[PDB]
């Protein structure tokens, strides 16, 4: 017997105690080694109701990972509310690992095993854990870095479909590898994708789209506008900030099928995810700088004022990392044993 319930997580991880890696660092003092021996447990003839959307472990990961890059990457300069902080801001090395989430005595997490689940309604095949998969807190937009993959089929994840104003979280069921580099203008930079990977995911992408739409046509626009860090698609590599332009990925036409190569740009001067505010860091380290991810997710925005037309276009999103946390906590949900 058990109850839904909020109830403060904590974290386990199999940080290193020698790495200088921040998050190493970070998961050593602030988590406990993970879970040697974990047990799941399938709950015969259970259905739960899960809402992936209105999830309090999406707002404490989120706590954690602010908390992380504050003790971690701090920028040389950090403007924040017309105050002005001048801190050390050394290279540092970073690599995101899994962190898991764990419940205290007296609550466990329940897991959704379906399949097909979106997120929202209820789930038939229901285990309960005492802590979450590991998850690497990738910081990003427009693409989601490093996660899980849907296991049958592609997902479309929203809180309201109906609703334009509420992001699209697109889960992949194969990922397409996005290789980014700084070659040895020091800011220059460059991630190649195979372009026949690419467009046959997203060609499947939009047929899912098409059966959530009443079989409509499936356009893709480039963001109508915003700061930098949405209008690109913006992550950090071996902590740099990268921001690369996106319109060749998202081109309706696909003479195309070769190797895309988006044009990137390190950039000093980031507008922080944490929280409204500027912060500035020093240039990129020498030598090249390179991130291989696999892309397992898409963040979308649908056009609004197309109710009457024969149209659905959609935007690369995000901004709020909440919706990559979610992208990973989507299957799970704390309840108190009662
Ligand atoms: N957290 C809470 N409680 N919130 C309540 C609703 C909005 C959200 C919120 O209050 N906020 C304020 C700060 N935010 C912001 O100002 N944004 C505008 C400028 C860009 C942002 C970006 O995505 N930055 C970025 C930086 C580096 C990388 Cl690598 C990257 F992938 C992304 C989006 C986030 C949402
Ligand atoms: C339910 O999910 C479990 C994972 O715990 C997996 O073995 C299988 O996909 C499902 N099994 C049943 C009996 O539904
Ligand atoms: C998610 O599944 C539930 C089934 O209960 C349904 O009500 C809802 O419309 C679905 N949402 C999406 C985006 O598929
Ligand atoms: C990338 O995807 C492949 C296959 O989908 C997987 O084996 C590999 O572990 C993934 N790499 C990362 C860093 O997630
Ligand atoms: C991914 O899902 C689509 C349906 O959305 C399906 O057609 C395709 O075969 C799936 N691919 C894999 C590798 O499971
Ligand atoms: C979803 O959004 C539409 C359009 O904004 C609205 O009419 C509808 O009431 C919403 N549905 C729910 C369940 O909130
Ligand atoms: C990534 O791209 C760089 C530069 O083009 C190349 O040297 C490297 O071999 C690539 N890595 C992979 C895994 O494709
Ligand atoms: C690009 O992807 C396709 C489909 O997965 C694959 O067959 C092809 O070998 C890839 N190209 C290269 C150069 O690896
Ligand atoms: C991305 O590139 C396209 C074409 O190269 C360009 O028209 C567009 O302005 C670029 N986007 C941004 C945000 O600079
Ligand atoms: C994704 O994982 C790979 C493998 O650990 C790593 O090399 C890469 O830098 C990661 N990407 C990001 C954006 O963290």
């Amino acid at each position: 017997v058990w109850k839904d319930a909020d109830t403060t997580l904590f974290c386990a991880s199999d940080a290193k105690a020698y790495e200088t890696e921040v998050h190493n660092v970070w998961a050593t003092h602030a988590c406990v080694p993970t879970d040697p021996n974990p047990q799941e447990i399938h709950l015969e003839n259970v259905t739960e109701n899960f809402n992936m959307w209105k999830n309090n472990m999406v707002e404490q990961m989120h706590e954690d990972i602010i908390s992380l890059w504050d003790q971690s990457l701090q920028p040389c300069v950090k403007l924040t509310g017309g105050s002005v902080i001048k801190q050390a801001c050394p290279k540092i090395s970073f690599d995101p690992i899994p962190i898991h989430y764990c419940t205290p005595a007296g609550y466990v997490i329940l897991k959704c095993n379906d399949k097909n689940f979106n997120g929202t309604g209820p789930c038939k095949n229901v285990s309960s854990v005492q802590c979450t998969h590991g998850i690497k807190p990738v910081v990003s937009t427009q693409l989601l870095l490093n996660g899980s993959l849907a296991e049958e089929e592609i997902i479309i994840r929203s809180e309201n479909l109906t609703n334009n104003a509420k992001t699209i979280i697109v889960h992949l069921n194969k990922s397409v590898e996005i290789n980014c580099t700084r070659p040895s203008d020091i800011r220059k930079a460059y991630c190649e994708i195979n372009g026949t990977k690419w467009n046959k995911v997203l060609k499947q992408v939009t047929e899912k789209l098409k059966e959530h739409f009443n079989n409509k046509t499936i356009i893709f626009q480039p963001p109508s506008g915003g700061d930098l860090e949405i209008t690109m698609h913006s992550f950090n590599c071996r902590g740099e900030f990268f921001y690369c332009n996106t319109t060749q990925l998202f081109n309706n036409t696909c003479g195309c099928n070769g190797t895309i190569t988006l044009p990137c740009k390190i950039k000093q001067i980031i507008n922080m995810w944490q929280g409204t505010g500027q912060a500035m860091y020093a240039p990129p380290i020498d030598g090249k700088i390179n991130c291989v991810s696999n892309i397992t997710g898409i963040l979308l925005t649908r056009d609004g004022g197309a109710n009457n037309t024969s149209n659905e276009t959609f935007r690369p999103g995000g901004g709020d990392m909440r919706d990559n946390w979610r992208s990973e906590l989507y299957k799970y949900k704390v309840v108190q044993i009662e």
